[PDB]
C-alpha cells in the first residue's frame, strides 16, 4: 500500500519534530494511524 | 533517497487536499521542494 501527496510547508511550531501531517483520507489508503511511522520518497 | 516521519493529524482546513506538511529538514533529506509530489508508505 502507498499514497501520493503534494509536499506543503510545515506549521512553524512543527518545525524540527520529524512529523508529516496527513489527513484521514491519506491515512486510510495506508492503513496507518496517528503516531505511526511512514517512509516518504520523491516521486 | 527517503526519510521516515511520524504521522500526525492534518490541519482542519487541509482536510481533503491530498497534501503532506513536511518541514525543511525532511524536504532536504528528500531533495524535494514545496509543491513536489512524494510517495508515502507504511514502515
Amino acid at each position: 500500500k502507498s499514497v501520493v501527496a503534494r509536499v506543503a510547508e510545515a506549521y512553524p511550531e512543527d518545525v524540527g519534530k520529524r512529523i508529516v501531517r496527513m489527513d484521514k483520507y491519506e491515512r486510510a489508503k495506508l492503513g496507518v494511524s496517528v503516531g505511526d511511522y511512514v517512509e516518504v520518497k520523491k516521486v
